[PDB]
């Protein structure tokens, strides 16, 4: 007695996609393949192609607008990030205030990532204790010595840390230098954060991290240039992963000028030419998975010119749709490879051994996909705190008809959100 | 209902290995899960590791071949074509290969082409037939011959396999061994030192790069060559390899004390060579294990090392041995397990019905006994001769089922149950 | 005291060329500096550059020409040392007996000094003791050729001898059967020549030998590398600390394949001449230091055998007389290459490589080779200033910015461009231990 | 009539070593070679090497005292370091004084390097006018930007950029780590400044160079991983050199902690299988220049633990016997590539044009040893102002005979300081 069956979805399993019906119990995936049985419920994915539910590793959270944006996007699992928050998630005692704060508003799962700082190097293992799955750390911040020791401490707890990588110091003098001459336009802005800047914050971690014996996860790579740099070190056999976002595919500098602030983010949006780079890169395997890096504002930080503008990209909502059009539509992408880049290989590397596929035995997370159905994103649709984004007025490819959490429909194109909040944090052991 | 129904089984999913139940009908796998309801037939594997059946990519042939082959585990070979008497080389040449195993395949069999001096213009020929792959040896083929010939397939959209080894050294080191009395293992591996291999796997990997044709290097004996491999993948050719058990379980001293049973091409080398291979192997730098069987009559493995024919019996041992040694001895997972003996294989060669156990494919399987030993003995063997370099060995793992499309072909207990069923695959 | 001084002229010495005298005794350059005193004789040397004399690391002398007339064209070349091929000859040099014959004939004939070469081929393996014996500084194969046995064989034992094995590295048997494949098609162009010799064919050889000697242990000389992707080869290999060098020739440098279908056969060669954008990346190698010497490859030919298409005709350079000045043109007038570097890749480099201890070095106890050059001083080239057997060359017709005056062999003037050859041949044969 | 001519010496030219007579005229090579006719003077060097006088391309500076030990070591060129001393050498107005506040001490000649600092980026061109050859920086220190800024100025300007490259701020941690747990030994000294801290610096200060446009020169370099890094760079086309000192060759870490604080210096005296790669990193090339880093200081500031001495080698007087005698006696080096590592490749790196090379038109510049005639090094021997060294007690298998500046002997073993001061300041242009 099955509690649920999806039928003829083309499915995303690990090695292919194909036509076969899934079977739900305990909100867990029972079996796979067909003629599975009864189920107390069952449902139609014919035309649909049903994929395992996007594990956005980098995000930045209100709980209840927020996780709302994340189901509709096809989100069914985030990786929270430590800083940019209230309370710094530090140690045991943020951590646990933060969990309290947020009873009752995760409409999706939450894995939880601690923060590396200048001053909790010696209660790292606090959060490790909680079940945190990495720490982020910006190279507030720590610098060399106590990202080394740091990262030396985390490599014994078996933690792996999670790096902002570019030499904020040049890029900070670069934009003021660019204030005093009155080049505040995308395109000074984004000269004022050079490739040079990535790659050699990339190089500078990556060295003391493979010193330190800490496995290591290189955040929003904009470059090319950056992604060598990882794939160098992993082919000296060191343990780093990296991860990339939508915009960084999806827009370049000319749009993001004429965008606006609403395009302006940290690692910027360089040129097209370094987009076609980028996507190379993708196909050939060796960026790891594709996250938001959502970072949402009020409006009126938006406000003023490029170099004044609060930086940062809202786009939580449209990670899988946007990728999907012009990953599998409109470059030939493979089903399961996207299924990969945008699920199963976070849960590996964070080891969230319930999520990211479609396998026996899994958490029952899936959205179901609507392709060549397209439609032109407006402020409306967004479920952000603030409805802007800088993909408002674009054009998507493909909908995200459902998404489905441990069984549960959560999103539904035509009846929004049939449940209550039904997510849970994930803490791991 | 479902033909049949694996129970409790420690099943090798694509990314991990999990106690779950394997409905299969119509000879492929159903379905996958808990709770799948009933079947005509019910097997138990409790504390059993149910693999997929292994997809060996370097088989050298069919009734005592195939009996062998299933006995050890083995539910697809990918047949080698410069072996037969008239070799595989074209049309004619394969469709008569067919008639005459006609009823004698106890597994299913899928097949390579030879590229030769001779047939750069019959290779579409054997494209249409439907073979998995050409092999060649560079009869043998000129740089001249290799170039022309992959640049063909490479078009046709077909990998050529090559024998890695700068055969002339060889033979003359060999030859001038013979000269000074030296005999001995030793100074047979001697007389194929790595460099031969590598100077191989360098020139074979250019020029098929060149020709714009993907490749794949057959039984690397050396880590040494597994690094050329390797450095070629990385800058973005497309290239795979495989090595053997005889170049992971026996080292020199063994040859040595086995005799010429132990002796094959490229040779088996030291101890310490051996230890490399292990690294590359966990590192995941070999894509597939293969037999290589190569059997022959006893009379032309008589005499020294020097004059005996070379080539290792040990269809029948893959399975159990690499099961042992890797994930018994070692610590190897059961999914990275699966992929050396199947899955990759499959991938490779595009048998997209094979090597998986996963919804939709055959339902070909190997239940593997973990923790249970035996010798293996002449007794044993299915092979025509029996005789192997593995005879006397203590196999701490037992192969008790093997399952070829839904139907049990071999079977600890009972032997070989059924009439042989196995069946070609080309594929288009 | 001294016997000659040579005044006022811009020397090119190993760090710097500059104006300075320079005073020989005995053969021998006894001194360099100002104010050296006086000598029996002295030479005005002043807005002329002072150049150590070429040593060509690759001359053959046959397939007709000879001792006589080729070492005559040297010397007009600015061409003091050349460094004997062995494989060309009738008696080829393999050893003791086919040196010393080739010693008798050549008695009376040398107006230019001659280190020399052996040969490895499938059948002296055995006997390579023998030329080390008489003293060649390196020896010569294709890869009579040797198979890869031979070569790993001789190359053991040649570096067991000390002794550097030189290649010509391309894949015969895949360039063969591709000019076979532009016969059959009809295609006879010199764009098709060059095609039929894809740069993969130089670069595979250039891999397989590098292997090859590593493992054998032995010392590599590349011959004349035609394509950038060649020298990168090369490069990388001793970048691994490999010990090896390489070479090239100014018809790599200063023709391109159109010039090359524009002259006709006499600009047909082994590794073909490539286009121009493989041209720019040689000079890029060139000024970054990767290739080690520029040599000659000098390949004389009877005008019968050039006759007819491309495809057909006799591969091979006659250029002997030409390195020098040209060279100083092209890459000291029209790229700004530094005088020293000019002397390196010349002379210097070459006679490291080779142990000329006497050689193509301005210093002190050197031999006093030397070559004047003027500079900013055209000439056109014609067929009747070649000394060759046969008056003919793909440069006649050039127009060369600078001009040969004087060419000075141990303290003589063998060549002078207003009087010709002014002594008898005294050019000696140099063989070292 | 020449000046002087030198005869019999085997003498150190740049291709090899061979017995010439050098002659001088107007302290300028006039000739070399045999037979060089009459002279005012002639000196018989029969038994001796003579080789170029040595090029110190970094020492530190009072001068009558240093440069007298300078002369008696066999060096006739210095190039001044800028940083840590009364006023800094930062601009015109600072070397303007420094000239005048040496006129008359100066025993040796001396060319002259500015110093990159936080504060006088804008006064770059100044010392470069007066005719610097060089300018020094660490990491007062510079910043990641003001070291990328200054460089790209430098770049510009044509000057080299010379730098200290130890990450300081993980060494400075580790070492208070170490005189916290009571670690204060040499060995716990050389353990607080690790590899890996010259390696990281060293791979920052490439890449920024490399992107900054400018020519670079890695100071000191203790480990042959450091060489490996400016080797590889270098293979990639960068324009970079790099230099070592005797101390990285002659002594290990065992002998540091026998010979105590006086053997303490910056980049860390590392282990005997450390110096074994160094000189494997010598013999073939690697390593461009041997300089002193001459750092005398008060015995005051050496009393104490190894961790609070002051940090520096006094060995300017020491340099060429004792690697004479290490490198070409004890190790088969050629002479002409010891002439090349003591003398002609620091000219040439600088573009002293004048100096480090026997050749036509030359500085007379040379320096006699006498091989295998050996002596114990004594305070009483040192010309420094606290006659104190490391390499007292040393045997040292060759002696300097007789240095020669520009024609003229300024020092003899056995008359000692001949003449009054004679050295210059060198400014290029
Ligand atoms: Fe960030
Ligand atoms: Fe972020
Ligand atoms: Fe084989
Ligand atoms: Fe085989
Ligand atoms: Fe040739
Ligand atoms: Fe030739
Ligand atoms: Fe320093
Ligand atoms: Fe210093």
């Amino acid at each position: 007695s099955f509690d649920l069956i999806i039928k003829n979805g083309t499915v995303i399993l690990e090695n292919e996609a194909r036509v076969v019906d899934i079977a739900v119990k305990g909100g867990k995936i029972a079996a796979i393949g067909q003629d599975l049985g009864d189920a107390k419920e069952v449902m139609d994915a014919s035309g649909l192609v049903v994929s395992p539910g996007m594990v956005d590793a980098h995000t930045h959270i209100g709980y209840e607008t927020g996780t709302r944006a994340a189901a509709k996007g096809g989100i069914t699992t985030m990786i929270e990030m430590p800083l940019n928050q209230l309370p710094a998630t530090v140690d045991r005692a943020s951590i646990e205030l933060k969990f309290d704060a947020a009873k009752g508003k995760l409409t999706i799962d939450a894995a939880q990532l601690g923060g590396l700082v200048s001053y909790n190097i010696d209660r790292l293992h606090e959060l490790d204790e909680v079940g945190v799955v990495g720490f982020k750390c910006f190279v507030r911040d720590v610098n060399d010595w106590q990202f080394f020791k740091g990262a030396q401490k985390l490599g014994e707890l078996g933690q792996p840390v999670l790096v902002h990588c570019e030499n904020a110091l040049i890029c900070d003098e670069l934009g003021e230098e660019a204030k005093r001459e009155g080049r505040v336009t995308a395109h000074d802005y984004v000269a004022s954060r050079p490739v040079f800047t990535e790659v050699e914050a990339i190089r500078r971690v990556l060295y003391l991290a493979k010193v330190a014996g800490c496995r290591l996860h290189v955040c929003h790579v904009s470059s090319p240039e950056g992604v060598e740099e990882v794939t160098r070190a992993r082919q000296e056999g060191q343990d780093i992963t990296c991860e990339s976002c939508p915009h960084y595919f999806v827009l370049d500098t000319d749009q993001f000028e004429e965008i606006g602030t609403l395009a302006k983010c940290s690692p910027p949006i360089r040129d097209l030419e370094n987009q076609k780079g980028m996507w190379e890169k993708l196909f050939n395997g060796e960026i790891d998975c594709l996250v938001s890096d959502h970072s949402p504002c009020p409006p009126e930080m938006k406000a003023g010119n490029i170099m004044k503008a609060w930086g940062g990209i809202a786009g939580l909502q449209s990670c899988m749709d946007v990728m999907f059009d012009e990953a599998v539509q409109k470059r030939g992408m493979s089903l399961p490879m996207f299924g990969k880049l945008m699920a199963t290989n976070a849960a590996d590397i964070f080891g969230l051994q319930q999520k990211g596929r479609i396998a026996p035995g899994k958490d029952a997370d899936f959205v179901f996909i609507q392709p060549n159905s397209s439609y032109v994103l407006t402020n409306d649709d967004l479920e952000y705190r603030h409805k802007v984004s800088p993909y408002v007025g674009r054009t998507i490819g493909a909908r995200i008809t459902k998404t489905i959490l441990r069984g549960d429909v959560i999103y539904d194109i035509e009846q929004g959100f049939p449940v209550a909040p039904k997510g849970q944090f994930i803490l791991k052991h």
